[PDB]
């Protein structure tokens, strides 16, 4: 799970985002 907030992949945390 990559991301903790907003950015190119979207919103959230999402497997390989
Ligand atoms: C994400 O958080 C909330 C979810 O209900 C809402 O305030 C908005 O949907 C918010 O979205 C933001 O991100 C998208 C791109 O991922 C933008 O299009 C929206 O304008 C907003 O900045
Ligand atoms: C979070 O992003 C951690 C691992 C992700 C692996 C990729 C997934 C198996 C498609």
């Amino acid at each position: 799970n990559n991301x903790x907030x907003x950015x190119t992949f979207x919103x959230x945390x999402g497997l390989x985002g």
